[PDB]
């Protein structure tokens, strides 16, 4: 890293808020990445830990950072279904449509998922509800493809 690079990652993953703040403030690299190309923010946001999420966007952490795959923080909060933390990364500037390599936007994910309120909460912030993937599907086509039809009926 860091040294401390590494140890952020590992308190930001792991949700130990105390840690990621005495980390910090002896200038840990709040974009210190992994070799999966995760940042602190990514790791934070899959498993769920807001405040981190929070302190390290007030720190300085890139909303959109893309992992070896293409996958950013937004996109590993809506897939994994925390609502909250996806509205905090809109809210400090997070790219509603990033497309990941299978090209894969966060609306997509969040359909996948069964994930309502997080796509209701992506429309109402700019998702592009016509966006296909690779395969030329769409949020709709996913939803239905994996039996979301309430979801289905919001993308419609």
């Amino acid at each position: 890293g860091s040294d401390l690079g590494k140890k952020l990652l590992e308190a930001a993953r792991a949700g130990q808020d105390d840690e990621v703040r005495i980390l910090m403030a002896n200038g840990a690299d709040v974009n210190a990445t992994d070799n999966d190309g995760y940042t602190p923010l990514h790791l934070a946001a899959s498993n769920g830990h807001l405040e981190i999420v929070e302190v390290l966007l007030k720190n300085g952490a890139d909303v959109n950072a893309s992992d070896l795959t293409g996958i950013t923080p937004l996109h590993l909060a809506a897939a994994t279904g925390h609502l909250e933390i996806v509205e905090v990364l809109l809210k400090h500037g997070a790219d509603v449509n990033a497309y990941d390599n299978d090209g894969h936007t966060p609306l997509h994910l969040a359909a996948k998922y069964g994930h309502l309120e997080i796509v209701e909460v992506l429309l109402k912030h700019g998702a592009d509800v016509n966006a296909q993937d690779k395969f030329g599907k769409t949020a709709f086509d996913i939803s239905i493809d994996n039996g979301n039809e309430d979801l289905a009926e919001i993308l419609q």
